[PDB]
């Protein structure tokens, strides 16, 4: 398994000197290294592209489809699906699919949801706009 940058650089995504400013500065900073490659120029879906590789989650380059099972969303409590960004909205041969918002999250939502399950990343702005159509507050 690649590091997040390994990943960026054999994706030609990012220069070795790009990376090698970023990580000098984690470093320096503690920041996440996608955030300083972010706040450096890298396009915020270059990352999340890279991070759903690297979690083994297809890229949802669109929510606006999706139309969410209600039958899904009672999977989670409405507060659980928003503190750990996960999204359930629908089925799939008898898997759950559920849509994340930071691939970080995988493992904690998989062990909740203690069933086969189906995940999807989406940028912040498509994961807000799902979050907010399967579950109304
Ligand atoms: N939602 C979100 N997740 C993010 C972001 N940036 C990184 N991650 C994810 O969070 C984990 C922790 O990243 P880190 O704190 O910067 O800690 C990283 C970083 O300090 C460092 N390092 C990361 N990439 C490289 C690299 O390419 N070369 C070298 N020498 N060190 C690296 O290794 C540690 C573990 O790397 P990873 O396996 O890739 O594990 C990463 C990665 O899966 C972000 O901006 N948003």
């Amino acid at each position: 398994d690649l590091k997040l940058g390994e990943l960026l650089l054999q994706k030609g995504w990012i220069s070795r000197e790009a990376l090698e400013e970023a990580l000098v500065e984690e470093e320096k900073t503690g920041d996440l290294l996608g955030r300083i490659l972010v706040r450096k120029g890298l396009p915020e879906e270059a990352l999340y592209r890279a991070l759903a590789e690297q979690k083994g989650l297809e890229f949802l380059e669109s929510t606006e489809g999706i139309v969410p099972d209600p039958s899904a969303a009672l999977l989670l409590l409405r507060s659980d699906a928003l503190r750990y960004g996960a999204v359930p909205i629908g089925f799939q041969n008898g898997e759950v699919e559920v849509v994340l918002s930071d691939p970080r999250h995988k493992e904690a939502v998989a062990q909740l949801l203690n069933r086969p399950a189906r995940f999807y990343l989406a940028l912040p702005q498509a994961w807000e706009e799902l979050f907010r159509r399967a579950y109304p507050q």
